[PDB]
C-alpha cells in the first residue's frame, strides 16, 4: 500500500518508519533539512528505535517536500502535524492539519485521511461538516518522546474513529489502518478499538489530562512536603504501595513539561465551555501555582547568601528525563519569574548552542566554570556529574526518571 | 501479648479479630449491642473474612464497656474510635481518640498507644505535646469496608510511625506492632515501612485524596460524556487501557461516598492552610459539583413527563457496591437537592426500616409496587431486578461495581 505521512516530528516518524516495513511509504514536511536526513536514513530527532530501524531495517520510505506528488499518489493519508495551544484564541490552532487536510483533498479522491495530530473533542465532525466529506477520520496518538517508534511497536492500544453512516470505504480504511498499526506491532495481544470520532478525539485528551492530573497532584503533594519540612520520598512511597495509585508516573518535578501535556489540559479545558467541572480548570492552574511555588523557594534559598552578585545556575532545560528538546520545559517559567527579580541566570545546556539574541541568561556551557559561578543550581531531574557541588543545588527529583 | 482495641466498627474490629489469632485481644465499645454481639461470636457488621473467624476459628478475643479495665491489663492499646470531619471547626473533631488516650495513660504507664483512626497531619505530635508523651504512635489503616479483614489479611503494606529521639520501647513497640501485623497477615511479601508520625498521617490523607481525585475525575468525564451525548464507556475503556492510568476504580456515579474518601479529602484541605494548591480544593468541589449536575439531569427528565405528580424512585441508600451503611451516599445529597424541589421522593432500601421521623420521602420496601409508582427510578448502581422497568432508570453506572 502506499501511504503518505503529513509531518516529520515524533509522531509522523515513528509512524512513516513503522508503516515503511511493508509498506510504500512517502514523509512530507515543510522543512529541507528534515527530508534531506529521512532520504539519507537519518532521524531529525533523538529516537534509539527510529535511528536503528533507518539504519538497519529494510524500509520502503522516501521524504520529500512536494505535498501534491505525494498525496495524489496515496491510498492513505496520515496527518501529523503540529496542533499548537493559543493563548489568544483559547484553542488549539488547527491550521496544520486543516491545511494538508484542503491539500489532500483536492488532489485524491478515494484516499481516507487519517490525523494522528491530537485535536479537539468535535474537529472530526467539524472538519467533515466544513469540507463537505466523511473521508476524514481520527486515530489517536499515545506515544512518549524518546520512545516514539518503540511505543508503537508496543503500544498500550489502538484506536481508530469511523462512524455508523460512513461510506464502507471510509468504514473499511478505518478497520484497515487499524490493523496496519496492529500488524506492524512487535506486541502481541494489542486491544484494537472502533469508537465515533468524538469518542476517539476525547479519549486522548482525558488521556493525558489525566497523567498531568497525576503529575499536578504529586508536585502538590510535593509542595506540601517541602513546607511542612516532611520526607517526601517516604510520602509517596507511602501512597504508592497502593496496587490502585501506583509506583510509577510518580515522580516531583517543577511542573509537567513538553509539548504534549500542556496544551492537550488547556485544549480539554476549553472543550467543556460550561458544562460542570472544577478538577479540568485546577488541573492547568496547579501547574502554574507550582511553579510560581518552585521559584519562590529559589528566591528564598539565595536572599540567605552573603554576596555581591547572587547567581542562579540552571542545570539543564530538557523537559522531562532523557529528553532531547525543551517545549514547554517547567524549568522555563521558573527562569522567568526568577528573572522578574534581580537575579543572574547561567544556563548549561549541552544541546544549545546559541540563547536568543535578547535573552538575559548567559550560556555557560563548560560545567566546571558552570559550578564556580553558581550561587546555588536549580535542576528539575538531578545528575550524578554534580555531586562535587551537591550541597548548593536545589531540586525535588526523588526517582531520577520522567 | 494482651491488646486492648478502643472502637468496635470496620476498623476496629477486623483488627482485634485479625490480632486474636495468636494475641490476647480485648475490643472496647461504648454501645452494649456491639459489645453482646462480638462476646457471642457476631460480626456487628456485614462482613465475611471477620463473620467466618468469629464462627470458625480459634481466637482469644472478648469484648467489653469497661474501659479501664481494658486499658490497664493491655500492653499495646489500639485506637480506632471515630473522626468525624466537623463543617463548624472546619477539621477532624478529634475528641473520640483524644478521650480514649486520657483514659489509657491515666490507667497505664507502660502501654505503647497505637492509633488506626484516621487523623490531621501534625495530630501526633500535637498528642504528645498536650500529654507530655512519647508513647502514642500511628499506624494508618487502608481497608476498604465489606473488606475490612480481608484487607489486613491481604495488605498492600504496613505502615507504623516513631521518631528519631523516641524511647528504645516505643521504638521497639512500633517495630513490634508492625511485625503483629505483618506476620498475621496471609499475604507473604508485605512492605513494611517505619516513618515519621506526620509523614504516616500525610500517607493516609494523600492516599484516600488521591482515590477521590481518580472517582472526581471519571465522574467529571463523566459528566462531559453526558453532556455532550457520547458513549462514556467507549471514552472510559479507551484512557484506562494507558496501563499508567488503569481499568480499576474508573466506574463513574453520583459521587464519591462513604465514610473516608469525603471527611479525609476535607481534612486534607485544611492541613493545607495558606500551603500553594487548586487540586486538593477543587477535588473536594468536584463531588459537589458532579451531584448538582446529577441532580438537574434528574430534574429534567421528570419535568419532560406528562403526569400529575412527579415520583422519584430512589432504588438503594447503600453508598457503594456490596456496602451495608449509607454513610456520605452520594445519592443522599442528590435526593436533597430535588427534595428543593417539588418532587415527591420514595425509596426503595431493604437493609432500612424507618426513615427519620421528619424526613419527606416516603419508604417504600415491597419492590413491586414502588416501580409501580416510580416516574424515574433513580440508583447509584444499576441492579438486574430492575430490567423489567429498565428505560425509566437512570444511572450512570458503567462497569457494575465499587
Ligand atoms: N510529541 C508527542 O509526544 C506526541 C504524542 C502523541 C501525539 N502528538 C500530537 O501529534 C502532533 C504532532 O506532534 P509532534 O511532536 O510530532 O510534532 P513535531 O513538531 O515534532 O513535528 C511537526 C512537523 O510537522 C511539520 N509541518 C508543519 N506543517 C506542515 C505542513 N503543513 N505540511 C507538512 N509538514 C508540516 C513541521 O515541519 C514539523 O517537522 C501534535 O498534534 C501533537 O500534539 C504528539
Ligand atoms: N471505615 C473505613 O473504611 C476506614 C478505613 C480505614 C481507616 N478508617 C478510620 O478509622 C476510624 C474508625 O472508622 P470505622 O469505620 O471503624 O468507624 P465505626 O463508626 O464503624 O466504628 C467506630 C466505633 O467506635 C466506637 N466508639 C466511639 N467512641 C468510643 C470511645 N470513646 N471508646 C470506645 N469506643 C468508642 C463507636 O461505638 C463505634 O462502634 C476513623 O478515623 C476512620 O476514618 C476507616
Ligand atoms: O512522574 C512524572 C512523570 C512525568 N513528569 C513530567 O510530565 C511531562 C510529560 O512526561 P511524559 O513522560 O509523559 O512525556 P511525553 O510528553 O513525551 O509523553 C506524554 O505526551 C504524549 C502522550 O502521547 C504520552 O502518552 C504522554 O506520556 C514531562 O515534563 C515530565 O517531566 C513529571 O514531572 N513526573
Ligand atoms: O470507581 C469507583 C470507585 C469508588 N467509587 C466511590 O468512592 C467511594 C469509596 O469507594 P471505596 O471502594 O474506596 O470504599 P471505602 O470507602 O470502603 O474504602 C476507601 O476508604 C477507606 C480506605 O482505607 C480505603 O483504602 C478506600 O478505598 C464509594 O462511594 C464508591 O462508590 C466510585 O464511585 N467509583
Amino acid at each position: 500500500m502506499k501511504i503518505a505521512v503529513a509531518g516529520s516530528g515524533y509522531v509522523g516518524l515513528s509512524l512513516g518508519v513503522l508503516l515503511s516495513l511493508q509498506n510504500e511509504v512517502t514523509i512530507v514536511d515543510i522543512l529541507p533539512s528534515k527530508v534531506d536526513k529521512i532520504n539519507n536514513g537519518l532521524s531529525p530527532i533523538q529516537d534509539e528505535y527510529i535511528e536503528y530501524y533507518l539504519k538497519s531495517k529494510q524500509l520502503s520510505i522516501k521524504a520529500t517536500l512536494d505535498s501534491k506528488a505525494a498525496y495524489k499518489e496515496a491510498e492513505l493519508v496520515i496527518i501529523a502535524t503540529p496542533t499548537n495551544y493559543n493563548s489568544r484564541i483559547n484553542y488549539f490552532d488547527t491550521q496544520h492539519v486543516e491545511t494538508v487536510i484542503k491539500e489532500v483533498l483536492s488532489v485524491n479522491s478515494h484516499a481516507t485521511l487519517i490525523i494522528k495530530s491530537t485535536i479537539p473533542i468535535g474537529f472530526i465532525t467539524e472538519m467533515r461538516q466544513k469540507f463537505q466529506t466523511d473521508r476524514i477520520i481520527f486515530s489517536p496518538e499515545f506515544l512518549r518522546e524518546s520512545k516514539a517508534l518503540y511505543d508503537n511497536l508496543y503500544p498500550s492500544r489502538i484506536i481508530v474513529s469511523c462512524e455508523e453512516n460512513d461510506s464502507p470505504k471510509v468504514k473499511a480504511d478505518a478497520e484497515k489502518f487499524a490493523l496496519l498499526l496492529k500488524s506492524a506491532a512487535k506486541k502481541n495481544n494489542v486491544p484494537v478499538l472502533i469508537m465515533g470520532a468524538s469518542e476517539a478525539e476525547a479519549v486522548k485528551l482525558f488521556a493525558n489530562t489525566y497523567l498531568a492530573l497525576r503529575v499536578a497532584y504529586f508536585n502538590e503533594l510535593d509542595t506540601y512536603a517541602e513546607s511542612r519540612k516532611l520526607n517526601s520520598h517516604m510520602i509517596i512511597q507511602g501512597i504508592s504501595y497502593d496496587d490502585r495509585i501506583g509506583m510509577h508516573y510518580n515522580n516531583p518535578s517543577f511542573g509537567y513539561g513538553g509539548y504534549c501535556l500542556p496544551k492537550d489540559t488547556k485544549q480539554l479545558l476549553a472543550n467543556y465551555n460550561n458544562i460542570p467541572q472544577t478538577l479540568i480548570e485546577a488541573i492547568v492552574s496547579s501547574n502554574n501555582v507550582r511553579k510560581s511555588y518552585i521559584a519562590k523557594q529559589i528566591i528564598n534559598v539565595l536572599k540567605e547568601q552573603e554576596s555581591p552578585v547572587k547567581v542562579v545556575g540552571v542545570y539543564r532545560l530538557i523537559m522531562k528525563s532523557n529528553s532531547d528538546n525543551f517545549r514547554e520545559s517547567a524549568i522555563k517559567d521558573v527562569i522567568d519569574i526568577l528573572k522578574s527579580k534581580d537575579i543572574k541566570i547561567i544556563i548549561y545546556e549541552p544541546m544549545l548552542n546559541k540563547l536568543e539574541s535578547e535573552d538575559q541568561s548567559v550560556l555557560v556551557n563548560d560545567l566546571e566554570n558552570f559550578k564556580k559561578q553558581a550561587n546555588i543550581i536549580v535542576t528539575n531531574r538531578y545528575d550524578n556529574e554534580l555531586q562535587d557541588v551537591k550541597n548548593k543545588v536545589y531540586s525535588r527529583d526523588i526517582f531520577g526518571r520522567d
